[PDB]
């Protein structure tokens, strides 16, 4: 319903959490930590379905570019893939407004705040973020990647098996000389 502001309170939880430490960002991204945080307030990682590990795999597959971050868009391409753990074999929709209920509202904080003061973000050298000369994101929106280039998922395979071992100096997988 409504293709731009759907469900609101969910993106109100995504600003809480998004602008923890910066609010010049607005709501565009969300770092590992932040985004592992909101499933603890929200535990929607309850650890028999959703862990705290599989919590950092979903935010390290849904990324792509690298990226420390990720944005609303591949953050809500997340709460599918969450759902997908816990409410699957219900309705698409029933699931997603499921777990998104379960967050939206909320703030970073299980009513009393994280006491936190020890890390030492004194490191103001200008150079550091520095907004004005640094970087921004360059007009990439509209013609981006269909899958980042070739689709690039997994390559698992069995073991590489040798023929009677051997083979070239033992098994050496693309070790340097190739």
């Amino acid at each position: 319903m409504a293709a731009s502001t759907d469900i609101a309170g969910l993106e109100e939880s995504f600003r809480k959490f998004a602008i923890h430490g910066d609010p010049k960002a607005s709501g565009q991204e969300m770092n590992g930590k932040n985004w592992a945080k909101l499933c603890k307030d929200c535990k929607v990682a309850d650890g028999k379905s959703v862990t705290g590990t599989d919590v950092d795999i979903v935010f390290s597959k849904v990324k792509g570019k690298s990226a420390r971050v990720i944005n609303y868009e591949e953050f809500k391409k997340a709460l599918e893939e969450l759902a997908t753990k816990r409410f699957k074999g219900k309705s698409k929709e029933e699931a997603f407004d499921a777990i998104c209920q379960l967050v939206a509202g909320k703030e970073p904080a299980n009513v009393g705040v994280t006491k936190a003061k020890t890390g030492g973000a004194v490191d103001r050298l200008t150079d550091t973020s520095r907004y004005t000369g640094s970087h921004k994101e360059r007009f990439d929106e509209s013609g981006k990647g269909k899958g980042i280039a070739g689709r690039q998922d997994i390559l698992d395979d069995s073991g590489y098996v040798s023929a009677y071992k051997n083979a070239g100096t033992y098994d050496a997988k693309v070790k340097k000389l190739e």
